[PDB]
């Protein structure tokens, strides 16, 4: 069961998408579409929140040192080498890439594969 997940990237969309491609010694444009290039397994584990498998580690990050109060719901994060999209609006460190419209939509075993959009969606 493939879920094109079309999302924003960057901007007040993605707060951490220059420390993301900073670190990484890559650029936001190179970020996004190394993202964009993957294929993801979604798996869960202990939540129903949806764990994404499959990211490229030229695009690991580590998590931020201190939790947001808030990651609003829909944003796309990226934790060490795991990616995945947040259904609804925890706090956490992830750092935050993305952000989509408006996902339980994903289950253990289903396929992401992430697209692009514009502010203007």
């Amino acid at each position: 069961r493939i879920v094109e997940i079309p999302v924003c990237y960057g901007g007040e969309f993605g707060p951490d998408l220059e420390e993301v491609a900073k670190i990484n010694q890559l650029s936001p444009e190179e970020v996004i579409d190394i993202h964009t290039n993957g294929e993801y397994v979604v798996y869960m584990l202990g939540p129903g929140f949806p764990f994404l498998g499959g990211m490229s580690k030229r695009i690991a990050a580590p998590r931020k040192s201190s939790p947001r109060p808030s990651i609003p719901a829909g944003s796309v994060g990226i934790a060490g080498l795991q990616t995945g999209v947040y259904p609804i609006s925890t706090p956490g460190g992830w750092q935050l890439i993305g952000k989509t419209p408006l996902a339980t939509l994903l289950r253990a075993g289903d396929i992401v594969k992430f697209v692009r959009i514009s502010e203007k969606d």
